[PDB]
């Protein structure tokens, strides 16, 4: 429904989630939303500001969105195309309120039960069986988090 939609745009403009900005991208059409994404302040994501993208069916909310990533990504649950699958964002237990979270979520904390990028994740993995001494993986989100500024002078803040 266009009600649903409008219901949880409205919410989630008046009672935003910290470090997301949802807006739509034409303002004649509910189904595609843009969302701002500000990295967290203590992971490797700080200072970063992300960009992607929410697309509804017209059966919403009985089928669920789904989300892409704009912002080139490296991470093991987030394909080349930006897409994230919607199964991850809003797992088994509002919609897009939950999915934003999930979003922080996975960023702080990758799933490499079966990803979406395997170099992405066997070099996670790196990270972990070494305490943090192989740097790589770490590396590349801060580069892509200064890569960011770019887009964030383009429009800003």
């Amino acid at each position: 429904s266009q009600k649903a939609l409008l219901l949880e745009l409205k919410g989630l403009q008046e009672e935003p989630v910290e470090g997301f900005r949802v807006t739509l991208v034409d303002e004649g059409d509910l189904y595609n939303w843009e969302v701002a994404i500000f990295g967290p302040p203590n992971t490797y994501y700080e200072g970063g500001y992300f960009k992607a993208r929410l697309k509804f069916p017209i059966d919403y909310p009985y089928s669920p969105p789904a989300f892409r990533f704009l912002t080139k990504m490296w991470h093991p649950n987030i394909y080349e195309t930006g897409d994230v699958c919607i199964s991850i964002l809003h797992p088994p237990v509002q919609n897009v309120r939950t999915i934003l979270l999930s979003v922080i979520s996975l960023l702080n904390e990758p799933n490499t039960f079966s990803p979406a990028n395997v170099d992405a994740s066997v070099m996670y993995r790196k990270w972990k069986e070494s305490k943090g001494k192989d740097r790589e993986y770490t590396d590349i989100i801060r580069k892509q988090v200064l890569g960011t500024k770019v887009d964030a002078e383009r429009d800003g803040v």
